[PDB]
């Protein structure tokens, strides 16, 4: 009866949440909880009463475990420089056929030859991963395997393509091109599976494939109702901090600013949104990030590197955010609105979903100005129509609920190895 469950996940701190909440409703039904990733999160892993197995313990020799957290500021500082510079349109232009997320598939050789031998020794009886995309591991391993997936779920749908922040209100002829060029740039992410795939000997699969069961998070008053159905297999799982003294005795709302743990160690990037809010006649509190004593504070601010941000979230009027996918179900689980500043991939679909469904705005690095962040601000605070929106979002999410049904489809498939 007590099941034996493996988790792993990418190397975003974001990608840890969806795996960490499933887990817990596992473990309060008595199953052994397994969770293998890198030392960085053995904390938070032991905390939950997970085992944790470090991925760098089940290296193969000539393929080290890429880690790419440490060097995400090189890759993140790049990425900035072209939103700051291009158009949505123009980025996929320029990117010429390349992919936006397929040059990490050849370097995740190592991750897969360790979690072939992590599943072989310990012998789960199930497995659940968050990627970005299927790895070869997932179809040789000797239990069921189930891609648990936290990014803004378009790509799961038969619609407008992902990664280009489509409008539902963008005429056929405004959108055509974009959605051609993505569409050879889903060609690049292909070919580089395919050989990730070739390598281990293992057939090709699409990249977000389903083989009995998937399981994604996504707020439900945000799902795309309006595509129909997911992919098959796919399923949706609906589930005092204290003010710094420096803030006290100012007027003006309360607004937190983030733009999520990868991003901010792009010092550029804060300290372009942080310099006009000088001027703003409000109290930011803001997540600094990684880099976070190289930023400058004005007298309205208060920040620091890591922010409880579940805890603050509740006090606050607005979230200044990129646009990340639990950044969005925080935020209006919370029922705050929402400026969505997007820096790389699903982030331009959540930032054009907020702006769709009248959640918030969407203000984009390549037409920024002082004046247009300042003047977001004061819109969005004073839009009534907005902040009912919100209210009734974070409303839905508090009474949704499919735990029961997904929790039985995991044992279920752990115990028949179908469903
Ligand atoms: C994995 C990387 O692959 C190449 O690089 C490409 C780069 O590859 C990635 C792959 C990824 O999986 C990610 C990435 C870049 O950056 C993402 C990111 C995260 C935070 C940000 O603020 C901005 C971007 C995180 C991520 O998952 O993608 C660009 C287009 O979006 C291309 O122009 C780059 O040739 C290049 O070989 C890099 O040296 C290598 O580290
Ligand atoms: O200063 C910070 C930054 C992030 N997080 C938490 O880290 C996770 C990932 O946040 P991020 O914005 O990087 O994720 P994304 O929105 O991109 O998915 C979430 O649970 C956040 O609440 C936090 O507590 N404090």
């Amino acid at each position: 009866k007590s099941l034996k469950i493996l988790f792993t996940a990418l190397f975003g701190p974001g990608h840890l949440n969806a795996c960490l909440g499933i887990g817990s409703l596992l473990r309060k039904r008595g199953h052994q909880i397994y969770f293998a990733h890198f030392p960085r999160h053995r904390a938070t892993i032991e905390k939950h009463g997970f085992l944790f197995i470090s991925l760098l313990d089940y290296a193969e020799p000539e393929f080290p475990i890429v880690d790419m957290l440490p060097d995400i500021g090189i890759i993140a500082k790049f990425a900035f420089e072209r939103m700051h510079k291009l158009t949505p349109l123009e980025l996929f232009r320029h990117a010429s056929g390349k992919h936006t997320f397929a040059g990490m598939v050849n370097g995740s050789k190592g991750e897969n030859y360790a979690m072939m031998k992590i599943v072989k020794e310990y012998k789960p009886d199930v497995c659940l991963a968050d990627y970005l995309f299927n790895m070869p591991w997932m179809f040789t391993v000797d239990c069921p395997v189930i891609p648990v997936k936290s990014v803004n779920p378009i790509e799961l749908y038969n619609g407008p393509p992902a990664l280009t922040g489509c409008s539902i209100h963008d005429p056929p002829s405004v959108r055509e091109e974009i959605e051609q060029l993505a569409r050879k740039s889903e060609l690049e992410l292909e070919s580089e599976l395919e050989k990730l795939f070739a390598h281990f000997n293992v057939p090709l699969v699409s990249y977000n494939y389903a083989q009995q069961l998937g399981i994604y998070i996504y707020p439900g008053p945000l799902d795309y109702k309006e595509l129909g159905s997911p992919k098959e297999n796919w399923v949706r799982l609906d589930s005092n901090f204290e003010l710094p003294e420096k803030l006290k005795d100012k007027p003006g709302k309360l607004i937190y600013v983030s733009m999520g743990s990868l991003a901010s160690a792009v010092t550029e990037l804060l300290t372009m949104i942080l310099t006009p809010l000088a001027n703003s006649p409000h109290r930011f509190i803001v997540s600094t990030g990684p880099n976070g004593d190289s930023i400058k504070l004005y007298d309205n601010m208060w920040g620091d590197k890591f922010i409880n941000q579940v805890a603050l979230l509740p006090k606050v009027d607005l979230f200044i955010t990129h646009g990340g996918s639990n950044s969005l179900i925080e935020g209006l689980t919370a029922g705050k609105p929402l400026i969505a500043i997007p820096q790389f991939g699903d982030q331009l679909d959540n930032a054009q979903r907020i702006a769709d469904l009248g959640l918030g705005v969407r203000l984009n690095l390549h037409e920024f100005s002082g004046e247009k962040l300042l003047k977001a601000i004061e819109d969005v605070l004073n839009d009534e129509k907005i902040n009912a929106n919100v209210a009734r979002v974070s409303e839905e999410l508090k009474k949704s609920d499919s735990k029961d049904k997904v929790i039985s489809l995991i044992e279920k498939l752990a115990r028949d190895k179908k469903l």
